[PDB]
């Protein structure tokens, strides 16, 4: 009806000439430069994914196409980042100080290009950092971003994965941007232990030990330096009002640290290499 009416308009009807799949829905490589495009066989959720991205392009993330439909299903047609996730990298490799930093420095700059323009991704997860092959970063999946006003600047939907969670979000408070700082904090924790806090646990476990405890424990802090173990806690902060801003946290000490991007490809091709152990 209305709604689908909206997302019509959006779509384009040109000429449109394989990852495999698919959680909702699937999603593909094809030859059309190459190129990565999603099929969902069909909402406002879906209207607000594709603005959000069309109106805040930035080399900080991942790039719009095109958009495409048959009867219902839908195309949307993206750009390809070869390197892969930053997940494969966490759960594959170990990063030290230097790499951990300067994925957190492209993070912050992509998390303060959002903020100030009034939108909170709410989902930052590794899963959800892309790579390039020369060791550039970007943001994905914004699916779960929320457009602030300046009337609105706050709310209250308990939206994200469990495990990359704020505080302030799974107890039902109002919350602002910062709760992608604390979800950056989470995936500092991934770049260390390889997962976040609780992920032996099941999602509702983990919503309530993150209602419990808080700020969580890492596994070994003294394997770490008092400068990141200092950025970690601004991070992590119970308070609001204490806890780091993107725009304040990329003036922050650790980031200086920082290797080139380009040391990250040596990582990328370890979790290539570990991508391929796991199947044989
Ligand atoms: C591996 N390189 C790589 N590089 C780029 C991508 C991009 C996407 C990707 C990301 C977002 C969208 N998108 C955008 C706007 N509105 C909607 C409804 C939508 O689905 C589509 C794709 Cl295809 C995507 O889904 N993947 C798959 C892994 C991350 N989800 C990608 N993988």
């Amino acid at each position: 009806e209305e709604i689908l009416e909206k997302l019509r308009s959006i779509v384009s009807v040109g000429d449109p000439k394989k990852i495999g799949q698919g959680a909702s829905g699937t999603v593909y490589t094809a030859m059309d430069q190459e190129v990565a495009i999603k099929q969902m066989n069909l909402k406002e959720l879906i209207i607000n994914e594709i603005l959000v991205m069309r109106e805040n392009k930035n080399p900080n993330i991942v790039n719009y196409l095109d958009s495409y439909l048959v009867g219902d299903e839908l195309w949307v047609v993206m750009e390809y980042l070869a390197g892969g996730s930053l997940t494969d990298v966490v759960t594959e490799t170990c990063m030290d100080e230097g790499q951990i930093a300067a994925v957190c420095r492209e993070c912050l700059q992509a998390l303060e290009f959002l903020h100030s323009n009034q939108v909170i991704h709410r989902n930052i997860k590794s899963d959800n950092i892309l790579l390039g092959m020369d060791g550039s970063v970007k943001l994905t999946d914004f699916g779960f971003c929320a457009q602030i006003t300046p009337e609105q600047s706050k709310r209250s939907e308990m939206v994200g994965t469990p495990y990359w969670m704020a505080p302030e979000v799974v107890t039902r408070k109002a919350y602002g941007p910062k709760v992608d700082i604390w979800s950056l904090g989470i995936m500092a924790i991934e770049m260390i232990e390889g997962e976040p806090p609780y992920l032996n646990e099941n999602p509702l476990r983990a919503l309530y030990l993150i209602a419990t405890n808080g700020t969580p424990e890492l596994q070994n802090p003294e394997k770490l330096s008092a400068i990141f173990r200092d950025f970690l806690n601004r991070c992590l902060e119970m308070d609001v009002e204490k806890r780091g801003s993107a725009k304040e946290l990329l003036q922050h000490q650790f980031l200086k640290i920082a290797k080139p991007l380009s040391s990250l490809t040596p990582l990328i091709a370890a979790a290539k290499e570990a991508t391929k152990n796991n199947h044989g």
